């Protein structure tokens, strides 16, 4: 259980974004139904009033939280990978529009999952804004918790992979548009019961053998890291 509070741009806190520039759900319950429109931007996908100004090459930092900002972020049980997708706001998340900018499953070195390092990062992870057409975008941050992903939701609806999905409203002002955004995958649609990384046993199988769900990170991506960029406590 976890949600996005707001974003930092080049280490500058953009302030509380909930229901403002984040399409926030009413709570931190996971999404589990792979076929649900809830897979797009969570249970309450609607245009919210603001879109954060950025330029190509900016560092965009998502900040997640559990109950209060900068608390314990997400339960230590929720081991899994972190992905960030972009789509043109045009789409409102519909159709084959989601392009991956970032993937992080397991760091062999440190022996930590992305979720472990997100907790350490006080809920902060970042992507470098790509050189796409200036305009309005959704950035979809996705945490997959696998603590029950040994089952499929479709077979056993009290277990299954859990998706913590947050769509940020981002307006890209300055960019040379040197990497125009290609068509992408649909959500719902890209994840099915057979897709790798959806069904996996973190209790029996080694984390080095884990293989995150496709698609692959777009070559136009400039991402990206899991690490604190600024102190929320200084406000
Ligand atoms: O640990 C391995 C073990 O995990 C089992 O799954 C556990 C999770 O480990 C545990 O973290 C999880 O905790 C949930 C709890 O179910 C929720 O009800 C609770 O929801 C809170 C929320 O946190 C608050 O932020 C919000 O305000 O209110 C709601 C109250 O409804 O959130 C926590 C996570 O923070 O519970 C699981 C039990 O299924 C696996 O089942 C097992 O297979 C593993 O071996
Ligand atoms: C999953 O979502 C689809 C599409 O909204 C729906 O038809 C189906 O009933 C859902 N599954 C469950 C268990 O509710
Ligand atoms: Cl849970
Ligand atoms: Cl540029
Ligand atoms: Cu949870």
């Amino acid at each position: 259980h976890t949600l996005v509070w707001g974003v930092w741009v080049n280490g500058v806190d953009q302030g509380d974004g909930r229901n403002i520039y984040i399409r926030s759900p009413p709570n931190n319950n996971p999404v589990k139904n792979l076929t649900s429109p809830d897979m797009t931007c969570n249970v309450d996908n609607r245009v919210v009033p603001k879109s954060v100004p950025v330029n190509a090459g900016d560092t965009l930092t998502f900040e997640w939280y559990h109950n209060t900002r900068d608390d314990d972020i997400i339960a230590s049980s929720h081991h899994g990978p972190i992905a960030v997708y972009i789509a043109p706001a045009a789409s409102n998340g519909q159709g084959n529009v989601w392009v991956k900018l970032f993937e992080d499953a397991y760091n062999v070195t440190n022996s930590t999952w992305a979720v472990d390092r997100l907790i350490t990062a006080h809920g902060q992870h970042s992507v470098v804004v790509p050189h796409v057409a200036p305009g309005d975008y959704l950035f979809r941050a996705e945490i997959i918790a696998l603590h029950e992903a040994d089952s499929l939701y479709s077979q056993n609806p009290i277990r299954g992979a859990q998706f913590y999905i947050s769509c940020a409203q981002i307006t890209i002002n300055s960019s040379d548009d040197s990497t125009p955004l290609p068509a992408g995958v649909p959500f719902p649609g890209a994840y099915t019961d057979s897709t790798p990384g959806i069904q996996f046993n973190i209790y029996t199988t080694p984390a080095t053998s884990y293989v995150a769900p496709p698609p692959s990170v777009w070559s136009g991506a400039l991402g990206g890291s899991i690490a604190q960029v600024g102190d929320a406590s200084l406000e």
